[PDB]
């Protein structure tokens, strides 16, 4: 729903109230504003550039107003502080899918199903009506709340904040040099099904018994090698049903062309089979994260 | 500057500019108020905050006893909020990353001073402490109005780096391989280094013999940016890169051929490269660094 009960932010508005995570140049806390009660996410991005481009950088991230998606993260506002740029945004109480596999051992397929729906729409949103990849899908990008939404968060929206900046969800062609689109985000998407469905981050793909400490039956560039030279996690053909097998084994084929692509995901059996399911996803999340 | 205060009080500290970011750390322009002496702050947003982050700042204590003119001052670290707090020496020169910006390329005689500096910084701790720099690169090799030369961002406590980007890199090719970090890896750092110092761009992508007339032409032999596989790959398999013939002296280049080796056993070490001719040229050659350094960048200070 939308926010016409704020509008413009200045810093002093927002008061702390608690502490969300940090990343790789970017703290985020919950925050209230003074004008309306609402708790928003606040996304402090430490940085340093010109009295210049710093509004260009703002200009550039005023089109997150224009992206309005049950699937795409809700964006309050942006503005220049001294010190950082913030970006307030909906706060999802469920954080992120990778905080909610930290509790959940696994994330079990009938939640998975929700998930690449959620996850296909929202890339299929950017795509068709803004024109914009999502060049960072993975686990922590993807944020749940306990109205039982999923949605994707931290895109590439601003050209020029890309330039002013263990695991790796990048894909084999954009590693290895040209050709690359939104077939990227195809390959993201399904490594981080196959991560939060065996449970831990799986391109060192898990071995015979590996995995047996679930059920009955290291190096930077040698990470990026294995990638790009070996062949692609699967899921193992036991607990998982030949459909969503087949569904991440669509998305985690090294060349582009031959990977699957939106359409053909979004009409996959696995994706109608999961869009007619009926789960309490919403009493799912508050049964492990207690809220 | 041996500047004393010395217990250090967050809220002492005053925002005045930023200075830049990168690879885990923020550097920020800061005044002290019971001393008014504007340091540089270093942000080291590090997550786990148990009996470990009590040990990073009792291991960085070392950096007291660290002094020589070629490694940057430090005035203490703390615990804030998580967050680390390394306070520095600013150096009002920048880093030399900096210089190469407002200057077109270094020239030859000015790298031999740099080259003095990194030796014998990375000589010096490698020798007086035990510890290696981990990160040898133009944006570590800071810079004065005082005309000094010296080293920062060295791995002084371990705890740090277990604790903590590839836009380009300058890690050795056996490194990458996973053999671990040398004396001959920051060696490899400080060519690769030197090379982009003296041709004015990160050379991993070499410049083909067009672009090299469009540098200092016509005296020649020997786009887009590539993607983080592709250089990395290219860094490890392909031949180091040189420096072009004709324009620097042949003892230039053979010492940081020497330094690009990359067969890490064969590569030059410390004694090597500190014997060599070039340095030994560049000792006895005294120039005005100070007087270079502040008319390329308009800084001309009493010291
Ligand atoms: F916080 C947000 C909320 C929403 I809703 C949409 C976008 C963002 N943030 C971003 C982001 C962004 N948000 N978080 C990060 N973190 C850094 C991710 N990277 C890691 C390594 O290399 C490059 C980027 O980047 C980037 C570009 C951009 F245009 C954005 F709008
Ligand atoms: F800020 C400083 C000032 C001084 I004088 C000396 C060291 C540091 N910083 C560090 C640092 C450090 N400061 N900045 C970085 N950033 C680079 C991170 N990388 C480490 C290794 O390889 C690539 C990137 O690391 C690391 C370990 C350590 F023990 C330190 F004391
Ligand atoms: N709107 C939000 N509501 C609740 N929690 C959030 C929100 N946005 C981010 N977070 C949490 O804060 C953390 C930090 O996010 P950030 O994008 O800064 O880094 P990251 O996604 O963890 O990794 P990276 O630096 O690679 O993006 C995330 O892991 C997520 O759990
Ligand atoms: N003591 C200092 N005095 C003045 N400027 C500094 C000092 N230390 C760092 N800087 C500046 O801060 C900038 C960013 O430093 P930072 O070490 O965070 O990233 P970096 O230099 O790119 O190296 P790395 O990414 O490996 O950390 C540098 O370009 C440098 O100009
Ligand atoms: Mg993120
Ligand atoms: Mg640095």
């Amino acid at each position: 729903t939308q926010k016409a009960k704020v509008g413009e932010l200045k810093d002093d508005d927002f008061e702390r109230i608690s502490e969300l995570g940090a990343g790789n140049g970017g703290v985020v806390t919950k925050v209230q504003h003074r004008p309306s009660g609402l708790i928003m996410a606040r996304k402090l991005i430490h940085l340093e550039i010109k009295p210049a481009i710093r509004n260009q950088i703002i200009r550039e991230l005023q089109v997150l107003h224009e992206c309005n998606s049950p699937y795409i993260v809700g964006f309050y506002g942006a503005f220049y502080s001294d010190g950082e740029i913030s970006i307030c945004m909906e706060h999802m109480d469920g954080g992120s899918l990778d905080q909610v596999l930290k509790e959940a051992k696994r994330i079990p397929e009938e939640i998975l199903g929700k998930v690449s729906i959620a996850v296909l729409r929202g890339l299929a949103y950017l795509r068709e009506k803004h024109q914009i990849m999502h060049r960072d899908v993975k686990p922590s990008n993807i944020l749940v709340n306990s109205r039982g939404e999923i949605k994707l968060c931290d895109f590439g929206v601003s050209g020029q904040l890309i330039d002013s900046m263990t695991r790796s969800y990048m894909a084999p062609e954009r590693l290895q040099g040209t050709h690359y689109s939104v077939q990227s985000d195809i390959w993201s998407m399904g490594l981080s099904l196959v991560e939060l469905a065996v449970g831990r981050y799986p391109i060192p793909p898990p071995d015979a018994k590996e995995l047996e400490a679930i059920f009955g039956r290291m190096a930077i560039f040698e990470l990026l090698d294995y990638i790009v030279n070996e062949p692609p996690p699967k899921l193992p053909n036991g607990v998982f049903t030949p459909d969503f097998q087949e569904f991440v084994n669509k998305c985690l084929i090294k060349n582009p062309a031959e990977r699957a692509d939106l359409k053909m995901l979004t009409n996959h059996t696995f994706i109608k089979r999961s869009e007619v399911e009926e789960v309490d996803f919403a009493g799912w999340l508050c049964k492990t994260l207690r809220l």
